[PDB]
């Protein structure tokens, strides 16, 4: 009694080719303020700025001039992944028994 | 009684090729303010700045001039991953028994 | 009774090729303010700056001129990973029994 | 009764090729303000600056001129990882029994 | 009853090739303000500067001119890892029994 | 927001009387050959006798005479638990505010 | 936000009386051949006798005469637990505010 | 934010009376051949006798006469636990504020 | 933020009475052949006798006469635990504020 | 932020009475052949006798006559633990503020 996963049993001349969570020619960008955090009975005053900010608690005037460019953000480019003859493979198996 | 995973049993002439969490030609950028943090009965006043900031608690004037460029963020480029004949493989198995 | 993982049992002439968390031609950049931190009954006033900042608690004037460029952030470039004939492989196995 | 992982049992003429957390041609850059820290009943006033800052607790004027360039951040470039014929391999196994 | 990991049992003519946490042609740069620190009932006023800073507790004026370039950060370049015929391998095993 | 169990919240003049897995005047007898055992790939030839036994692997004659009494087993007697005025209580609470 | 168990919150003049796994006037007898044992790849030939036994591996005759009494087993008697006025209590709480 | 167990919070004039795994007037008898044992790759030939035994590996005759009494086993008697006025208590708490 | 167990917080005039694993008038008898033992790659031939035994490896005759009494076992008697007025208490707390 | 156990915090006029693993009027008898032993690659031939034994490796006759009494075992008696007015207490606390 075989109990299995992502594989074989019996099967003389058996090939198991397993790719799991595999990346090839991959452009991953992640911008994350809070990933996997736990707050138990806490009291915070967090603040995050990407770009230009003019922060004050108590003030009288606040001027924020943007005459230029404020470019921000998460960017991911995957270009010309396979150019030419090329080959990208994942979990490739075979049995050749030519005569 | 075989209990298994990502593999084989019996199968004379058996090949197991397993790729797990494999990267090839991969551009990963991560910008993360808080990953995996725990706060138990704490009291914080955190602050993070990416770019230009003009921070004050008590003030009277605040001027933030951006006549130029403020470029920020998470960027990932994967370009020309396989140029030419090329070969990227993961978890490749085979049995050749040619006569 | 075999209990296994990422492998084989029985299978005369068996090959196990396992790649786990493998990187090849990989550009990983990580910018992280807090990774895996624990705060138990603490009281902090943290502050992080990437770029230009003008910080004060008590002040009267605050001017932040950016006439130039403020470039910041997490960048990862993977370019021309395999140029030419080339070969990148992970977890490659085979049995050759040619006659 | 065999209990195993990333390997084989029985299998006369067996090859186990295991790569775990392997890097080849990898450009990893990490910029991290706090990794794996513990605060138990503590009281801190931390501050980190990457770039230009103008910090004061009590002041009257604060001018921050950036007429030039303030370039900062975490960068990772993996270029031309395999140029030419080339070969990068991880966890490569085989059995050759040619006649 | 064999209990093992990253290896084989039985298997006359057996090869075990194991690479764990191996680096080849790897450019790793780490810039970390605090890695693995513990604070138990402590009271600190830490401050770290990468670049230009103008710090004061009590002051009246603060001018920070950047007419030039302030370049900072964590950089890692892996270029032309395998140029030419070349060979990088990790955890390579085989059995050859040619006749 | 109170999240609780086997108790109260608010309720000025509150009594919580909790008895859990409490025994009073209890006769517990347990006769158990195997409680909470684990066998992983083992090979045993166990044998337990309560009373009279005549055990042999290889023999020619076997006579077992019981002219008397063979009394065995698990017995538990709880008699006259509360004789007389008596009092057995568990998890008893009250508020008395008589005028 | 109170998260609790077997107790109270708020409740001026609060009593918490908790009895857990408490025994009073309890007769517990346990006869157990194997409690909480682990066998990993072992090979045993255990044997336990309570009473009379006539054990042999290789023999020719075996006579077991029981003309008397063989009394065995697990016995637990709890008799006259509370005789007379008496008092057995567990987890008893109260608030008395008589005027 | 209170996180607790077997107790109280707030509750001016609070009493916590906690009895855990408490015995009073308790007769516990335990007869156990093996409690909490571990066998890793071992080979034993254990044998335990309570009473009369006639053990041999190789023999020719075996006679076991029991003309008398063989009394064995685990016994626990709890008798007259509270005789008379008496008092057994566990985890008893109260607040008395009589006027 | 209070995180506690078997106790109280706030609660002016607070009493914590905690009894854990307490015995009073307790008769505990334990007869155990093996408690908490570890066998790693060992080979034993243990043997324990409580009562009468007639042990041999190689023999020709074996006679075991029991004309008398063989009394054995684990016994625990708790009798007249509280005789008379008496008092047994565990984890008793109170607040008395009578006027 | 108080993190505690078996005690109190705040609570002016606070009493903590803690009894842990306390015995009073307790009769504990333990008969144990092996408690807490470790065997690593050892080879033993242990043997324990409580009572009468007739042990031989190689013999021809073996007679074991028990015309008398063989009394053995683990016995524990706790009798008349509190006779008379009496008092046994454990973890008793109180606050008395009578007017």
């Amino acid at each position: 009694m075989d109990v299995f996963m992502k594989g074989l049993s019996k099967a003389k001349e058996g090939v198991v080719a397993a790719a799991e969570k595999t990346k090839q020619g991959v452009a991953e960008a992640a911008g994350k303020t809070k990933e996997g955090v736990l707050y138990v009975g806490s009291k915070t005053k967090e603040g995050v700025v990407h770009g230009v900010a003019t922060v004050a608690e108590k003030t009288k005037e606040q001027v924020t001039n943007v005459g230029g460019a404020v470019v921000t953000g998460v960017t991911a480019v995957a270009q010309k992944t396979v150019e030419g003859a090329g080959s990208i493979a994942a979990a490739t198996g075979f049995v050749k028994k030519d005569q």
